[PDB]
């Protein structure tokens, strides 16, 4: 990320990092919660084969739609997203620290 978000030299380059952290966060937050919804499905599904009786009509029901659930989450789609947002948080984590260096010796 240095290549692209070199040390900053300028407060109007430092105006430009903060503008594109705030795009990249925006995606990155955007991303987290479609793969948090998933997450949080999955979770609401082991509560419920907690809750019914294994002989139950109810509890084939929660088992089929989990094991659907977690055959997205392992899904090309699934994952290359999960992916695409480590990068991002990376690369966010790098543009905050070259702003956070340069506003440290403006003092």
């Amino acid at each position: 990320w240095i290549r692209e978000y070199p040390p900053i030299t300028s407060d109007q380059q430092r105006q430009l990092y903060k503008r594109n952290f705030d795009t990249g966060l925006q995606e990155y937050k955007s991303l987290q919660s479609e793969l948090d919804e998933i997450n949080k499905e999955l979770s609401r599904l082991d509560k419920e084969l907690d809750d019914y009786r294994e002989e139950s009509e109810e509890y084939m029901a929660a088992a089929d739609e989990y094991n659907r659930l977690k055959q997205v989450k392992g899904s090309a789609d699934y994952k290359s997203k999960k992916n695409h947002c480590k990068q991002l948080k990376s690369k966010l984590s790098h543009i905050k620290k070259m702003v956070g260096d340069y506003d440290r010796q403006k003092t």
